[PDB]
């Protein structure tokens, strides 16, 4: 029972550094010169955190992360603002979610402040990788895995916490969605509300089946009434005129099968803040969708996430039929506004608690 | 696909001493392992049988981030005639292959993989315990080693096999039944040995442990269907609602993993023909109602690690529900255990075993 502390950081600089890429960058493909690694054991607990040259992990073949998916991750960004100050966006929320995930995965808890500071140091050393752009950023990937060498399924007595850095650009460009009720992403009583690796491996089949039909992503449906939950691995937002005739920004509620995105939260806070229209966390089914469509009640639909921020949807292939979404034929005003707002806050073109400097 | 004919063998320079057959499941490993690299641009590399060593993986490998991984479990047994046998190995190759497809991992020639495994076990054959109550556990593992963080079909992967001598896993177990957690769901992948299905079980499993139990009784649906005993297929031996003696186990509707042991037990039950054999749904209420009527005789889980694992108690709604398995023999559990072990250790010759 304890934690590692940033003041104990053991930094080992890379002798040979790599050349930065061109800001104009396939997501998660390029990695910086250094990484963060912290060992753990139930015997001695957390060791001293290390910032060393990016290298391969040396894992026992029996590591529980390779057999029973004892792992979890996070994804946040650092932005080199217009005032050229490197900033983090709502990092503390990422530390809160990662912690909640480590517990749900039975992985060893840690001090969020210490980790966030270790991440600060790691990004500081490689601050030059933070894209000298305004449409690019630095992707931060915290990863927690069980390295228990035994094959028995149980709480790991060994784990490794690491952080990778990758400069990224994009990921508008409306997307087509593949809606097949035969596949379910999360279930009540499952781990769909956590960022645990196990919830992602089983979706590759659906994804491939998605591209096989010109769709860039999967629209995850759930239950008898086919509630629409998430766009691929992005939270789903629906801007429309509800059943009562009111202008509304809707999104599925956090009832266990939806991941509580940091971007989802921010979009909700902004929406409430403006008070220009009803904001509701409610259930949305395909029928609610189609009925609204054949009434011209829909305006926009988009997914939200750290990677895309705001990703417009234009089509849903459902029951062998392409259902068009007027998202683009309506601006998308709401979606563009939200992008500007967050972008302004991310790159320093506007002050707000949501960001941190260093 | 890789060919067993291209195996590159690098024997360990120093051999480890064999453990006492005592043995804690999957904690001791043999001298060698099988590794086969795959890439999207070149396909499979040649298979390597080399000394047990750590895996050097790029920190971005999808197996660490998105659970792009699956695994298998089977055993080698030293016969009473000293012949080492594999039990239904081709069924594991089949299941592993199906899982590979559902996981979007590269396909391989089932027969070639088996031959590579046979050769690995042959090299470390002295590890196959000289006991009729111990065996050599075989762990084929398939992981995606895609370097990029984008979520997609891997362009790089690794297939490896570890060997581990093991003893047990009748020590009746008590199960913890809490509907709040769900092992797998319709539309899911609970019918595959993909890593993802296990990581989410640890929280419930630990809750079962600090609550006086050793395994989780996985419940599903509004009517609380009893699906599996921990990660072992569930069997109920009783007199059903029609008053018929019956051996029942949940149907393969998608939330149940098709265990080889499960299929074998059903096979044996059907051929003995001494009672009704049913692949059907079983709910906590069917169970409790049956207990009150004294219709339950036995309950046990089945799996490679524990061929037959009897259940004695179930903590359900704030109460401990006793299952009379042990005071009923357990006649059928024993008979079944006896039969299967006799086949595995060669006391009986059957097509379910492959020698050397
Ligand atoms: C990571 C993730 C999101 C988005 O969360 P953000 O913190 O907003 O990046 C949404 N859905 C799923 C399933 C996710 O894994
Ligand atoms: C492996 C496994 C079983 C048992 O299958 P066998 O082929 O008999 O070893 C049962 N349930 C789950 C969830 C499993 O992973
Ligand atoms: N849809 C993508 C992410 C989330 C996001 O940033 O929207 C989750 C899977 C791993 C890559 C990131
Ligand atoms: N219940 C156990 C296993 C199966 C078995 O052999 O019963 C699956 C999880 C990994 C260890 C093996
Ligand atoms: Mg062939």
């Amino acid at each position: 029972v304890g934690t590692f502390k940033a003041k104990d950081l053991i930094v080992t600089p890379a002798t040979i550094l790599k050349e930065k890429p061109d800001p104009n960058l396939v997501f998660g493909t390029v990695f910086t010169d250094h990484m963060l690694t912290v060992e753990w054991s139930s015997e001695f607990g957390w060791e001293k955190p290390h910032i060393k040259p990016l290298q391969n992990l040396s894992l026992h073949p029996g590591s529980s992360a390779l057999h029973y998916a004892v792992e979890l991750f996070e994804g946040l960004k650092a932005f080199r603002g217009v005032d050229n100050k490197i900033r983090l966006f709502q990092p503390n929320l990422n530390m809160d979610r990662m912690y909640r995930s480590a517990v749900r995965a039975t992985l060893p808890v840690f001090d969020k402040e210490e980790l966030l500071e270790c991440i600060q140091q790691l990004v500081k050393l490689d601050q030059e990788w933070v894209p000298y752009s305004t449409s690019a950023s630095l992707y931060i990937r915290p990863t927690f895995i069980g390295t228990e060498p035994s094959l028995g399924v149980k709480k790991p007595t060994k784990a490794l916490l690491f952080v990778l850095l990758s400069p990224v650009g994009p990921y508008f460009n409306p997307v087509s969605l593949w809606a097949n009720p035969k596949y379910v992403r999360a279930w009540k009583g499952g781990t769909g509300d956590c960022k645990m690796g196990g919830n992602y491996g089983s979706s590759l089949f659906a994804q491939c089946e998605a591209v096989d039909n010109g769709c860039q992503q999967v629209l995850w449906l759930y239950g008898e009434d086919h509630q629409i939950t998430e766009v691929g691995t992005m939270n789903l937002f629906l801007y429309w005129i509800n059943e009562d005739g009111e202008e509304e920004l809707a999104t599925p509620p956090l009832d266990g099968i939806i991941l509580p995105g940091v971007t989802r939260r921010c979009i909700l806070d902004l929406a409430h803040q403006w008070g220009e229209f009803k904001v509701s966390e409610r259930y949305l089914t395909m029928d609610d969708l189609t009925t609204a469509l054949e009434g011209n009640r829909v305006r926009e639909m988009f997914g939200s996430g750290t990677a895309c921020v705001v990703c417009p949807v234009s089509d849903i292939l459902y029951k062998g039929e392409t259902i068009h979404i007027p998202t683009m034929e309506n601006g998308p005003k709401l979606a563009s506004r939200i992008l500007s707002k967050l972008t302004d806050i991310q790159y320093g073109r506007e002050e707000r608690d949501w960001t941190i400097v260093l």
